[PDB]
DNA sequence: CGCTGTCTCGCT
DNA sequence: CGCTGTCTCGCT
DNA sequence: CGCTGTCTCGCT
């Protein structure tokens, strides 16, 4: 339990529905307002007209806030990606990681492939690609990934597998920002091939970890730990 | 994803 | 498709 | 470098 960064200021809203995948309409203060959402997935279980979102204003843009999570079990489960990226480097910069205990990040969406993954990393021994997964959808303990079919997912996964065989480290670290959870399984059910895939990745030296995430009300981010990673 | 309009399922 | 926001191109 | 105008990218 970590103290990573603050979100300020953090609003609570009330969700009412989705307008597209990238905007959901919000009501804050009385005021209906459109809010950004940056995370692909279905989210389902959470855009659920009423359920009690949270917020933060920004300036410009066709929308005025953006929606960065939902209430779940008194804390915060964070769904914006962007938010899960910055937690995640914070991570990294700090230190808090066993896996990456003195490294940074010397490029963002470097190109592999004919695809884009999320962090070319240095460490002390070498050169390390790592990609990130926002790991938001629940089942009881286990944070799971992911929600529907990713096929973008699957080439990403792809790369990693070609990199790692080919001789080149390369890492899949899953975010699970939900609070109340310490274990990370893939949700078969939402891609077919993901879970085959992760498999297949696994077995070929590709690393794969898990992190717990979760904000308060404060708009504090806190990092749980490890998550136990079972693929 | 939600977008239109229409058409499809088993179980109660 | 258009939907957000921010990113990337060559040639002039 | 910034200069015009237009046309190009992946990921969210």
């Amino acid at each position: 339990a970590m103290k990573l960064m603050e979100v300020s200021p953090l609003f609570p809203c009330i969700f009412l529905r989705r307008v597209n995948r990238f905007v959901g309409l919000v009501r804050i203060k009385e005021r209906i307002e459109r809010a950004l959402i940056t995370n692909t997935g279905r989210l389902n279980e959470f855009m659920i007209p009423g359920r009690i979102g949270y917020c933060t204003p920004k300036a410009g843009g066709k929308t005025r806030y953006i929606l960065l999570g939902f209430e779940d079990h008194g804390k915060i489960a964070i769904i914006d990606t962007r938010l899960q990226g910055k937690a995640f480097e914070k991570i990294i910069e700090k230190e808090l990681l066993p896996e990456l205990e003195g490294c940074r990040i010397i490029k963002r969406e470097p190109r592999v492939g004919e695809s884009r993954l999320d962090y070319l990393i240095e460490c002390s021994k070498g050169e390390i690609f790592v990609e990130t997964k926002s790991a938001v959808l629940r089942e009881g303990e286990y944070a799971m990934y992911p929600d529907c079919p990713s096929v973008r997912g699957q080439r990403h996964i792809k790369e990693l597998i070609k990199l790692a065989r080919d001789g080149k480290r390369a890492m899949i670290v899953f975010i699970g920002a939900l609070p109340n959870v310490s274990k990370f399984k893939p949700y078969k059910k939402g891609d077919p091939k993901i879970a085959e895939l992760l498999k297949e990745a696994l077995e070929a030296g590709v690393e794969i970890r898990a992190l717990g995430l979760h904000m308060e009300l404060s708009g504090e981010i806190i990092y749980r730990g490890e998550l136990g990673v079972e693929i």
